[PDB]
């Protein structure tokens, strides 16, 4: 067990370093984005999650900034980074420390799946709740996560409190630019992104994570494909044909098209036979094809989905109480403070 020692900056003090070394140094993810390696700090003991990440030395790492400015208890805290390397030309590796957290709803989903059954209801609404509050939280400051799946949904099984991580595709999207195209995942992209658009809100995540919230009611992604434009053939087969109407809406310069017309077939019977009534319509607000007619994280939180969660009863499934589900601050409330007197029950402080 080398104790490696180096020098850190606090993510979230100011901007002074300070000697910070670690130790366990274990590899538990690598691929797309990111070496994820898990690790004991020798002061705290504690357990975190080194991210190791490229740097572009010729410009400033994007993930390190959105990464320091947050700070919601539903968004993977940054603890400190550092730099390390490799060889070569000397292409230098930034090192988010962060807070680990174990499974995920990814993780979670697969498990299930082979199991051909299904995550709980009461479990659904406090990952997905949970989501919505983290996505309310970053968009506030503009910044769009661009990827919001399951596999970026940490979640620590016995507090069923969800963490959201990987920064990574984040970018604050600012009024009156072009955002070229490139961005989120396979099954969790938007259809406005497929179309490639460019002038797309923050709405996209609330469409990713829509469909999550689908999945997690199905046992697998609702939007397959491999194929982009294969992919719209199947979100159309479930959503339906999407209108000039709504294709203008979506941005396109499509001054045509000519794509499956079909005649959809009711949310009522996408879902399995049990689905409660709320999880579906919640679930109709989210995945709409015109971009601004989407729930906004903060009504989703808000959704009668979630209501049993407002209920002084609140029983976890773990046994201890649920995390803490209304310590709303301004700043989420933003967008629309009068939902305040819907997302902070008539028992709730602090
Ligand atoms: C084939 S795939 O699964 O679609 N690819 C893939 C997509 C997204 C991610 C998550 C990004 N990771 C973090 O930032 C990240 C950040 C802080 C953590 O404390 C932490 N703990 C994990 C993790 C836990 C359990 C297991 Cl079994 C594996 C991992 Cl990696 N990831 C993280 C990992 C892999």
């Amino acid at each position: 067990s080398k104790v490696t020692t180096v020098v850190a900056t606090p993510g979230q003090g100011p901007d002074r370093p300070q000697e910070v070394s670690y130790t366990d140094t274990k590899v538990i993810g690598n691929g797309s984005f990111g070496v994820v390696y898990q690790a004991k700090l020798c002061d705290s003991g504690e357990l975190v999650a080194i991210k190791k990440v490229l740097q572009d030395k010729r410009f400033k790492n994007r993930e390190l900034q959105i990464m320091r400015k947050l700070d919601h208890c539903n968004i993977v805290r940054l603890r400190y980074f550092f730099y390390s390397s490799g060889e070569k030309k000397d292409e230098v590796y930034l090192n988010l420390v962060l807070d680990y957290v174990p499974e995920t709803v990814y993780r979670v989903a697969r498990h299930y799946s082979r199991a051909k059954q299904t995550l709980p209801v009461i479990y659904v609404k406090l990952y997905m709740y949970q989501l919505f509050r983290s996505l309310a939280y970053i968009h506030s400051f503009g910044i769009c996560h661009r990827d919001i799946k399951p596999q970026n949904l940490l979640l620590d099984p016995d507090t069923a409190v969800l963490k959201l991580c990987d920064f990574g595709s984040a970018k604050q999207l600012v009024r009156g630019e072009p955002n070229v195209s490139y961005i989120c995942s396979r099954y969790y992209r938007a259809p406005e992104l497929i179309f490639g658009a460019t002038d797309y809100t923050s709405s996209i995540d609330v469409w990713s994570a829509g469909c999550v919230l689908a999945e997690l009611l199905l046992g697998q992604p609702i939007f397959p494909g491999d194929s982009g434009v294969d992919q719209l053939v199947e979100i159309i087969k479930v959503l339906g044909t999407p209108t000039r109407e709504q294709i203008r809406e979506m941005n396109p310069n499509y001054t045509e098209f000519k794509f499956p017309q079909i005649k959809a077939h009711p949310w009522t019977k996408v879902f399995r036979p049990r689905t409660p009534p709320e999880a579906i319509a919640l679930c109709s607000r989210l995945l709409e094809y015109t971009p601004t007619a989407r729930l906004t994280p903060l009504e989703a939180c808000a959704h009668s989905f979630f209501d049993e969660l407002r209920d002084p009863n609140v029983k976890l499934p773990n046994g201890r109480d649920t995390p803490a589900l209304f310590n709303f601050t301004t700043q989420e409330l933003s967008s629309n403070p009068p939902l305040a007197t819907i997302l902070i029950p008539p028992h709730a402080r602090i």
